[PDB]
């Protein structure tokens, strides 16, 4: 694998299923790496279960929580680490409203180097356990000799990214962090970096995050082909922000624009919106608690009812997770057939302005309220046109591992979204229950 691409495993599945899929126990195993010190990026945590997944060898080494947590879920969050001395916390400032620490990412020190791991799991049991979750899992990035004077800079700029991204949070323990990362060669990295990070973005800081990031490295590293229109574009997620009274408040003007881009040049472009039906959940592996993971209130879904008629559900027999609920979030860019793609990104934003930005002061100024970060494939940086779209996701350096299936399949007349604030009283779930909240 030139991708290094994986999902999580699931737990019940056949074991084909799991053949190189990774869990947590897995990725921080020595076999991956004599660990010195690492950083957690993440939303929530479960601290008693996250030091149980490391190897008893490892559990001592020091461990920094990156969190967004304030008041009283500080307070929780800080009482969870009290009785790990080698447990520090960062408290990453949101300081616009409703902004929320999105962002999941390992930064992994070791005896022999540094690796970097971008997914997109909570560090709780339930995100490891039936979930359909993405992982990017870095090289093993081998230190610089000291008094080497290299940039170890890959041809997709991610060293620079990653240090540009650490340093927004402008917090001292990620300033080690990212003295770590200037000491060691990540020039073997071949997917680019997107990220968010709050704050109203002008001039060229415009193209630093969120879909301005996106458009831009796709204006620079794409190129469009004849009959882009057809090339439809796929979002898929887990939750589902408020978009607008219509289509062209948010959805399908600046953000379809950003996801539309390719090469430097200038819709019928089809969109595809994949997520949960309600049926989706209740026949699911965890059955109507699945629905506990992908937050949409009815507050927010009655404002926006046109948004459903672009819903598509979840199927992945590719990847034997039909019933393994998503939490992953991806976007791509398929050929009118579905069976090439012309990018892929893997990442913790979901369908909401706060994870991908809003334009605001006549188009000059990107909002964002969040941190969010994924990892984008190009063809170009493989040097290739495009990528073929794997067949079977665990069945080679030409051929992406799409992790659900294609074409995504239109809700059907009785479906509707999971919305996880009301009840689900008429049929039961896997587990013989109902949904009461
Ligand atoms: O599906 C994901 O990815 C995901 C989705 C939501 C996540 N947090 C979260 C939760 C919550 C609470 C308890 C259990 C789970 C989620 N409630 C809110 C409400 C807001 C909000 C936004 C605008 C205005 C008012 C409120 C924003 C974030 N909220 C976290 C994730 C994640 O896994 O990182």
């Amino acid at each position: 694998n030139p991708f290094q691409f994986y999902l999580t495993r699931v737990s019940g599945v056949k074991p084909k299923y799991n053949s190189g899929a990774l869990h947590i126990k897995d990725i921080l195993s020595p076999l991956f790496g004599t660990l010195v010190s690492s950083a957690q990026f993440n939303y929530c945590f479960d601290v008693d279960w996250l030091v149980k997944q490391y190897p008893p060898e490892f559990r001592k080494k020091p461990i920094l929580l990156v969190h967004g947590d304030k008041r009283e879920a500080k307070a929780h969050l800080h009482a969870q680490a009290k009785p790990y001395e080698n447990i520090s916390l960062c408290q990453a400032k949101l300081d616009i409203a409703f902004g929320t620490h999105h962002t999941k990412m390992m930064l992994l020190l070791y005896e022999e180097g540094l690796r970097v791991v971008i997914h997109t799991s909570n560090l709780i049991h339930a995100d490891w356990h039936q979930k359909t979750q993405g992982i990017w899992l870095s090289p093993l990035y081998p230190r610089i000799a000291d008094g080497t004077h290299k940039s170890g800079e890959s041809p997709t700029h991610f060293k620079a990214d990653l240090i540009s991204y650490l340093m927004a949070y402008n917090a001292p323990s990620l300033k080690e962090w990212i003295d770590v990362i200037h000491k060691h060669d990540l020039s073997e990295t071949n997917v680019y970096l997107i990220g968010s990070t709050p704050g109203r973005f002008q001039g060229s800081q415009k193209d630093n995050w969120g879909h301005f990031r996106l458009k831009k490295l796709l204006k620079d590293h794409a190129s469009s082909m004849p009959n882009a229109e057809s090339w439809p574009v796929v979002g898929q997620f887990s939750s589902v922000g408020s978009l607008g009274a219509d289509e062209s408040k948010w959805l399908c003007s600046e953000f379809k624009e950003s996801m539309l881009t390719l090469g430097k040049e200038s819709s019928s472009v089809p969109l595809y919106l994949i997520y949960p039906s309600v049926e989706n959940v209740r026949t699911s592996l965890e059955g109507y608690p699945a629905g506990g993971s992908l937050p949409y209130s009815i507050q927010t879904a009655e404002k926006q009812n046109w948004l459903h008629s672009y819903f598509h559900k979840w199927s992945a027999e590719t990847s034997g997770r039909s019933n393994a609920m998503p939490h992953i979030k991806t976007y791509m860019r398929p050929s009118p057939d579905f069976s090439k793609i012309a990018w892929f990104l893997v990442t913790s934003a979901n369908l909401s302005k706060a994870a991908w930005g809003a334009l605001e002061k006549n188009g000059t100024q990107l909002m964002i309220r969040s941190y969010e970060l994924g990892v984008l494939f190009l063809p170009s940086a493989f040097g290739l046109d495009s990528f073929k779209v794997k067949q079977k996701f665990f069945a080679p350096m030409a051929t992406f591992p799409v992790p659900y299936d294609l074409p995504p399949e239109l809700y059907g007349s009785k479906d509707r979204p999971w919305i996880w604030n009301i009840p689900y009283v008429k049929a039961p779930d896997t587990h013989g229950n109902m949904w009461v909240p």
